């Protein structure tokens, strides 16, 4: 089993105990760490903190302490426009030269493969995603010649029906894919009016309509559209997408007037960090959709989606049972990682369990 943590850049910059540094991580508790995110400039793969460098230099010295620890760098992101990425991909001659252009970064640097955050490529782009696919892992394979271990390539990929069929060619990309991180937490937040949870396992005989926002239908999808299990690694969030209540409805359904009020440490609405969550638990009402076996709470006029311990080894258990090869944790700085907000004295709670569950049978 792969535990693949994504480490983000700019939560370095949080205050207090929300700063996190590539040091805050324990070298053995995952199998691979991500750090987010590279830029491109001039078609090349580039930094993007000031600090990057030392940063990766940081990341990377954990491999002494635990030598069998395997880093990767994901390119793209969020505040990474996708026709950015689609410009690239669908010119072959700035296409070739960024591809060329990775190799000798992730050398000097000391990571052992790249990590392609295109979000999302459209019905448009499925061709020339292939094909930078293809051309990189080719490329990755010219350069092992010079003696050196090949370096690893993976991507991060929708989970959202439309969204695969739209852009994804899935049969195709897992053929040169080291492995592929299914981004099972993103199913309702996307502004819509209404209270629902971001990352359900299951369907819920209850408000279906939606019948395709839940692990469960976005793994068993993938597995039909020709990706084999194990090169899957499903996504496990680490954070909490936060509702301001439009009325004093707390149940399924309830109105929403907008995102949740900022959490004190990472600062965006909508969003709340699992150590946040644990003090914004005191004094709150929690509650747990049975159906698709994930909890919310309320407080106030605030209502919030999450994953705790228990979630988060019943996914765990989930991904063991239809043989993927892994977990994926978005994101290591929003998890306890210090130890110190969510009571029992234990650093990265919610990573451990999922590294528990994992490590039995
Ligand atoms: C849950 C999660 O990880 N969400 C991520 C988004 O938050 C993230 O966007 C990033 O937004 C933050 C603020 O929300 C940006 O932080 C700023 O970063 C710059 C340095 O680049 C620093 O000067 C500022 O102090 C800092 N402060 C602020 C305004 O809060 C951050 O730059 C954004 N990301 C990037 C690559 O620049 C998106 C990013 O893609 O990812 C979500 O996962
Ligand atoms: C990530 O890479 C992108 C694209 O390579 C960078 O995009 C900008 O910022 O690039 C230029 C240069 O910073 C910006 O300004 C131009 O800068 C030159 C000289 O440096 C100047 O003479 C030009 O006339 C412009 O004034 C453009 O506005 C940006 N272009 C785009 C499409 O983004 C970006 O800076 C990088 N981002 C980070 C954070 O590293």
């Amino acid at each position: 089993y792969k535990l693949i943590c994504y480490y983000t850049s700019w939560s370095q910059y949080r205050e207090g105990d929300g700063s996190c540094f590539p040091d805050a991580i324990d070298p053995f508790l995952c199998t691979h760490v991500i750090y987010s995110f590279a830029n491109i400039s001039n078609n090349e793969i580039d930094t993007w903190e000031w600090n990057d460098v030392t940063l990766y230099d940081t990341l990377n010295t954990l491999k002494n302490r635990n030598p069998k620890l395997k880093t990767l760098l994901s390119v793209g992101g969020w505040n990474f426009g996708p026709e950015r990425f689609s410009a690239i991909a669908s010119k072959t001659q700035s296409r070739r030269t960024f591809i060329k252009s990775v190799p000798p970064f992730l050398r000097t640097h000391g990571f052992d493969g790249l990590d392609l955050a295109w979000l999302y490529p459209g019905r448009r782009d499925k061709r020339h995603l292939t094909t930078l696919v293809k051309e990189m892992k080719a490329e990755f394979i010219r350069e092992a010649q010079a003696g050196t271990e090949q370096l690893l390539l993976s991507a991060a990929v929708s989970a959202g029906k439309i969204a695969i069929d739209r852009g994804y060619d899935i049969a195709q990309i897992s053929r040169h894919l080291d492995f592929i991180s299914l981004l099972t937490y993103d199913f309702h937040g996307a502004w819509r009016q209404t209270v629902g949870h971001h990352s359900p396992l299951f369907a819920g005989n209850e408000d279906a309509s939606s019948r395709f926002s839940n692990a469960d239908y976005a793994v068993s999808y993938m597995l039909r559209l020709g990706a084999p299990a194990n090169k899957l690694v499903m996504g496990i969030p680490t954070f909490g997408r936060s509702f301001t209540l439009a009325s004093s409805k707390t149940d399924v359904g309830a109105p929403v007037s907008g995102p949740g009020v900022p959490g004190r440490f990472t600062k965006e609405k909508g969003i709340l960090a699992y150590y946040e969550i644990c003090d914004f638990l005191h004094g709150a009402t929690t509650h747990r959709f049975r159906d698709q076996q994930v909890p919310y709470a309320t407080k106030g006029n605030q209502w919030v989606a999450y994953d705790d311990q228990e979630s988060v080894k019943n996914k765990a258990r989930y991904l063991k049972n239809r043989q993927l090869a892994g977990a994926m944790v978005w994101a290591l700085d929003l998890d306890d990682f210090r130890g110190t907000f969510c009571g029992q004295n234990l650093t990265f709670p919610l990573t451990s369990a999922v590294k528990d569950v994992l490590a039995e049978v």
